[PDB]
Order: C-alpha cells, then sequence, then structure tokens
RNA sequence: UGUAGAUA
C-alpha cells in the first residue's frame, strides 16, 4: 500500500525532496511513475555515497523493478551511472532469468542496457547470452526479444554467437521476410565473421529472386550489395540481369535494382543499363516505360548518373523527343531536369 | 515523386 511519504511527495509536500530522504522508500518510489522520475533525476547529480544508498535498496528488489513499468528505468540508470561492481551485481540478478526478461516489455530494455553497459569480456555477460541458446528463433520473432538478440550480436564477441548462426540454418529465407528477422540477419552480416556468414549468404543467394521483391527481404539483399564481398554482389546482380524492366517498376525491387547499378562492376553496370537503353524486345521501349513509372524513374536516374558517356548519350537521345510526355507525369520531373542540364 | 521493430 502507498505509504504516507509517497502520498505526501505526490501531493507536492516535499518540493525540494533530497535523495537521502528516501531511505527505506527507494523501491516503493521506483514503482511510482513520479517517484521513479524523481530518482532518475537525482541519480544524475547524486554523490557516490548517495548512489550507493539507492543501490543497496534497489539491489534487494532488482528483479521486481526490472519488470516494472516505472522501476525498469531506475535499474537502467545504474547501468548508465553506476560503477562496474554495481552493474555486475545487477547483471547477476538478470542471470537465470534472461529468457523471460528478454520477452518482457520492460525486462528486455534492462537486458539491452546491461549489454551496452558491461564489458563483453565479463563472465556475467557471457553467461547471460548463452541462456538464449535453444530459444533463438522464438526471441527473433518476438516484439521484445528481437531487440535483445540484435543487441547481443552488436555487443558480444562473434565467436560466442555461433549458436545464433546455427539456429538460422535453413531459416534464412523465411526470416529475411520477417519484420524482425530481416533486422537480425542484417546485424549478423555486419558483426559475425565471413566464416560464420558463409552459410547465411548461401541461403540468401538461393532465394534472391523472391527476396528482392519482398517488403523486408529487399533490405537484406541491399545490405549485401552495399557492404558485402564483390563475389556476393556479382551473384545478386546476375539474378537481376534479364529482369531489370520488371523489377524496376516494383515498389520493393526497384531499390535493389538501384543498388545493383551503384555497386556492380563497371562491366556489370553496363550490361544492366544495356537492358534499358540498347535492346529491342518488343514495340514499347523499356526506357520509355521506366521513365514515367512511379518507381522505375529512380532506376533511370541512377543509370544516367552511373553510365559511361556512350550509354548516357543514347539514353538522352531516346528521352529527348518525349519531353511533352515527361511533362504530364509526376515521375518524370527529375529525369527532365537531367535532360535539360545535359543538353 | 518510392519501402524496415518493443516501455512512462
Amino acid at each position: 500500500g502507498r505509504s504516507r511519504l509517497l502520498e505526501d511527495f505526490r501531493n507536492n509536500r516535499f518540493p525540494n525532496l533530497q535523495l537521502r530522504d528516501l531511505i527505506g522508500h527507494i523501491v516503493e518510489f521506483s514503482q511510482d511513475q513520479h517517484g521513479s522520475r524523481f530518482i532518475q533525476q537525482k541519480l544524475e547529480r547524486a554523490t557516490p555515497a548517495e548512489r550507493q544508498m539507492v543501490f543497496n535498496e534497489i539491489l534487494q528488489a532488482a528483479y521486481q523493478l526490472m519488470t516494472d513499468v516505472f522501476g525498469n528505468y531506475v535499474i537502467q540508470k545504474f547501468f548508465e551511472f553506476g560503477s562496474l561492481d554495481q552493474k555486475l551485481a545487477l547483471a547477476t540478478r538478470i542471470r537465470g532469468h534472461v529468457l523471460p526478461l528478454a520477452l518482457q516489455m520492460y525486462g528486455c530494455r534492462v537486458i539491452q542496457k546491461a549489454l551496452e553497459s558491461i564489458s563483453s569480456d565479463q563472465q556475467v555477460i557471457s553467461e547471460m547470452v548463452k541462456e538464449l541458446d535453444g530459444h533463438v528463433l522464438k526471441c527473433v520473432k518476438d516484439q521484445n526479444g528481437n531487440h535483445v538478440v540484435q543487441k547481443c550480436i552488436e555487443c558480444v564477441q562473434p565467436q560466442s554467437l555461433q549458436f545464433i548462426i546455427d539456429a538460422f540454418k535453413g531459416q534464412v529465407f523465411v526470416l529475411s521476410t520477417h519484420p524482425y528477422g530481416c533486422r537480425v540477419i542484417q546485424r549478423i552480416l555486419e558483426h559475425c565473421t565471413a566464416e560464420q556468414t558463409l552459410p547465411i549468404l548461401e541461403e540468401l543467394h538461393q532465394h534472391t529472386e523472391q527476396l528482392v521483391q519482398d517488403q523486408y527481404g529487399n533490405y537484406v539483399i541491399q545490405h549485401v550489395l552495399e557492404h558485402g564481398r564483390p563475389e556476393d554482389k556479382s551473384k545478386i546482380v546476375s539474378e537481376i540481369r534479364g529482369k531489370v524492366l520488371a523489377l524496376s517498376q516494383h515498389k520493393f525491387a526497384s531499390n535493389v535494382v538501384e543498388k545493383c547499378v551503384t555497386h556492380a562492376s563497371r562491366a556489370e553496370r553496363a550490361l544492366l543499363i544495356d537492358e534499358v537503353c540498347c535492346q529491342n524486345d518488343g514495340p514499347h521501349s523499356a526506357l520509355y516505360t521506366m521513365m514515367k513509372d512511379q518507381y522505375a524513374n529512380y532506376v533511370v536516374q541512377k543509370m544516367i548518373d552511373m553510365a559511361e558517356p556512350a550509354q548516357r548519350k543514347i539514353i538522352m537521345h531516346k528521352i529527348r523527343p518525349h519531353i511533352t510526355t515527361l511533362r504530364k507525369y509526376t515521375y518524370g520531373k527529375h529525369i527532365l531536369a537531367k535532360l535539360e542540364k545535359y543538353y
């Protein structure tokens, strides 16, 4: 029940209350929205002895506060301003409960804060991460857990993350189309060794055609194009070749086509552009179609920018007579600019 | 002129 002290504070009877005055009341106040903000505020100016006073009390109820809508911020504040002995002690209260905390709306914030606050080489940390072993996919798919998984990947030594990689075996296609899975996969590509990512990249190439057209998978494919090895980039480009026109008019895949134009080799880029500028499959010209498309106009712009003089000139000549046309379409109103300030 | 996740 709400003690007099808290009632009084909430009624503004203590307009300049000091942290020291909360001895015995820290845990109660931490679970109150206003008491919690008060403690957060005072911790930023508190002396070390004053922080320790607050620490002693919060430590005793650490798990409870970690899963509290208002107390979890007080816990986080010590990961922010506490000394390492204090952080390690709090981490110890996370240990043994990593899974339920990871899936919990407030608990998951505390875990991420610990991961950012405590040196990865500290046993505690290692122990915490290992508790996710056997639950990786459940966390990846959880609205709270997925951020914990990402933060582990961002913060911990990649060798220790082999179980996460193994967990993804045969699941890379499905999870790259997942709102959180795609983010986790991108973190993996960023942080794990080329050794670890090899099987991940393999499964990505297996399903490139599908992933480039997916609302989330298109981002994973773009990541590889922007950050991956040349040989992986060339694999993605080869999947795009022969499909430029179609993919360029696609809300998601248009973006991948752009990154292909930017990040391919001079020679690969030329072949892609050639598919737009210099081929004749049927009556309607590809360039003409792409020019005034809501999405493909962006691809045409990237091609004009990245093209060697010869191809650039052909594109310009082919657009030239269609000025009046590009006029009516919202989407040609950047292509026309480049046309004018090229002629 | 065009797409990405859980707290007071």
